[PDB]
Protein backbone atom coordinates (compact mmCIF):
# COMPACT_ATOMS: atom_id res chain seq x y z
CA UNK A 1 0.00 0.00 0.00
CA UNK A 2 2.81 2.21 0.81
CA UNK A 3 3.69 4.43 -2.83
CA UNK A 4 7.18 3.30 -4.14
CA UNK A 5 10.05 5.54 -4.38
CA UNK A 6 9.28 5.96 -8.44
CA UNK A 7 6.05 7.40 -7.11
CA UNK A 8 7.26 9.49 -4.73
CA UNK A 9 9.73 11.06 -7.15
CA UNK A 10 7.37 11.29 -10.12
CA UNK A 11 5.33 13.63 -7.85
CA UNK A 12 8.00 15.65 -6.02
CA UNK A 13 10.97 15.83 -8.43
CA UNK A 14 12.49 19.78 -8.41
CA UNK A 15 9.55 21.19 -6.37
CA UNK A 16 11.52 21.50 -3.02
CA UNK A 17 14.42 23.42 -2.12
CA UNK A 18 16.49 22.63 1.41
CA UNK A 19 14.99 24.76 4.53
CA UNK A 20 18.33 25.16 5.69
CA UNK A 21 22.15 23.92 5.05
CA UNK A 22 23.85 22.04 8.01
CA UNK A 23 25.64 19.25 9.35
CA UNK A 24 23.06 15.97 9.11
CA UNK A 25 22.45 15.05 12.94
CA UNK A 26 20.19 12.30 12.10
CA UNK A 27 18.80 11.21 8.34
CA UNK A 28 15.43 8.98 7.43
CA UNK A 29 14.79 5.57 8.62
CA UNK A 30 15.55 2.89 11.52
CA UNK A 31 18.75 3.56 13.21
CA UNK A 32 18.73 -0.34 13.94
CA UNK A 33 19.03 0.69 18.09
CA UNK A 34 15.96 1.06 17.42
CA UNK A 35 15.51 5.21 16.85
CA UNK A 36 13.23 5.80 14.24
CA UNK A 37 13.59 9.16 12.18
CA UNK A 38 10.49 10.30 9.96
CA UNK A 39 13.14 13.20 8.50
CA UNK A 40 16.01 14.74 8.55
CA UNK A 41 17.34 16.69 11.76
CA UNK A 42 20.27 19.23 10.55
CA UNK A 43 22.18 21.59 13.29
CA UNK A 44 21.81 25.24 13.06
CA UNK A 45 22.89 28.33 15.76
CA UNK A 46 19.50 29.18 17.53
CA UNK A 47 18.22 31.84 15.73
CA UNK A 48 18.29 30.67 12.05
CA UNK A 49 15.86 31.32 9.80
CA UNK A 50 14.18 28.73 8.44
CA UNK A 51 12.80 28.51 5.02
CA UNK A 52 9.86 27.08 3.08
CA UNK A 53 10.80 23.65 0.81
CA UNK A 54 7.96 24.81 -1.79
CA UNK A 55 5.09 27.46 -2.10
CA UNK A 56 1.87 26.39 0.09
CA UNK A 57 0.17 27.35 2.99
CA UNK A 58 0.55 27.25 6.49
CA UNK A 59 -1.89 23.87 7.38
CA UNK A 60 -0.47 24.33 11.52
CA UNK A 61 1.75 26.51 13.81
CA UNK A 62 1.32 25.69 17.23
CA UNK A 63 3.11 23.46 19.90
CA UNK A 64 0.78 20.21 19.91
CA UNK A 65 3.06 17.60 18.72
CA UNK A 66 4.75 15.47 21.43
CA UNK A 67 8.28 16.26 21.20
CA UNK A 68 7.99 18.47 18.39
CA UNK A 69 8.08 21.54 20.46
CA UNK A 70 7.05 25.01 18.03
CA UNK A 71 5.65 22.86 14.68
CA UNK A 72 4.83 24.38 11.46
CA UNK A 73 3.48 22.12 8.84
CA UNK A 74 2.80 23.86 5.51
CA UNK A 75 0.91 22.01 2.90
CA UNK A 76 1.65 22.45 -0.43
CA UNK A 77 0.12 21.04 -4.12
CA UNK A 78 -0.51 17.38 -4.91
CA UNK A 79 -0.82 15.69 -1.71
CA UNK A 80 2.48 16.83 0.01
CA UNK A 81 3.09 18.65 3.49
CA UNK A 82 6.44 19.89 5.09
CA UNK A 83 7.00 19.80 8.46
CA UNK A 84 9.43 22.05 10.50
CA UNK A 85 9.75 21.57 13.81
CA UNK A 86 11.70 22.58 16.94
CA UNK A 87 11.70 26.15 16.19
CA UNK A 88 12.20 29.05 18.53
CA UNK A 89 9.89 31.06 16.70
CA UNK A 90 7.39 31.28 13.93
CA UNK A 91 6.79 33.91 11.51
CA UNK A 92 3.48 33.05 9.91
CA UNK A 93 0.26 32.23 11.20
CA UNK A 94 -2.37 29.47 10.08
CA UNK A 95 -4.22 30.07 6.27
CA UNK A 96 -0.79 32.53 5.32
CA UNK A 97 -0.04 31.51 1.69
CA UNK A 98 4.25 31.18 1.99
CA UNK A 99 6.66 31.19 -1.16
CA UNK A 100 9.82 28.57 -1.49
CA UNK A 101 12.44 30.08 0.56
CA UNK A 102 10.47 32.45 2.95
CA UNK A 103 11.16 32.42 6.21
CA UNK A 104 8.66 30.52 8.30
CA UNK A 105 10.50 30.38 11.77
CA UNK A 106 13.89 30.47 13.47
CA UNK A 107 15.65 27.15 14.43
CA UNK A 108 15.27 26.39 17.88
CA UNK A 109 16.11 23.24 20.63
CA UNK A 110 11.77 23.62 21.57
CA UNK A 111 10.30 20.05 22.21
CA UNK A 112 12.84 16.84 22.41
CA UNK A 113 16.05 18.22 21.71
CA UNK A 114 19.27 19.06 23.36
CA UNK A 115 20.44 21.20 20.63
CA UNK A 116 19.19 24.02 18.53
CA UNK A 117 18.47 22.14 15.03
CA UNK A 118 15.52 21.89 12.87
CA UNK A 119 14.08 18.29 12.61
CA UNK A 120 12.06 18.48 8.86
CA UNK A 121 9.91 15.79 7.27
CA UNK A 122 8.07 15.63 3.85
CA UNK A 123 5.10 13.73 3.68
CA UNK A 124 2.99 12.14 0.76
CA UNK A 125 -0.53 11.28 0.02
CA UNK A 126 -1.21 10.64 -3.48
CA UNK A 127 -5.10 10.81 -2.77
CA UNK A 128 -7.05 13.05 -0.59
CA UNK A 129 -8.15 9.41 0.74
CA UNK A 130 -4.99 8.87 2.12
CA UNK A 131 -2.74 9.62 5.08
CA UNK A 132 0.22 12.44 4.24
CA UNK A 133 3.45 9.54 5.19
CA UNK A 134 6.42 10.56 5.59
CA UNK A 135 8.93 9.98 2.34
CA UNK A 136 12.89 10.10 2.52
CA UNK A 137 13.74 13.92 1.87
CA UNK A 138 16.78 12.55 0.09
CA UNK A 139 14.30 11.21 -2.93
CA UNK A 140 13.51 14.89 -3.70
CA UNK A 141 15.85 17.51 -2.45
CA UNK A 142 18.80 19.16 -4.49
CA UNK A 143 21.87 17.57 -4.10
Amino acid sequence: AAPTEAEIIASGKGKFAWPLRGDIISSFGVKGTGQRNDGLNIRAPQGTPVLSSADGEIAYAGNQVPTFGNLVLVKHADGWVTAYAHLSSTNVKMRQQVKQGEQLGTVGATGGVNEPQLHFEMRYAPTVKDKAKPVDPALVLPR
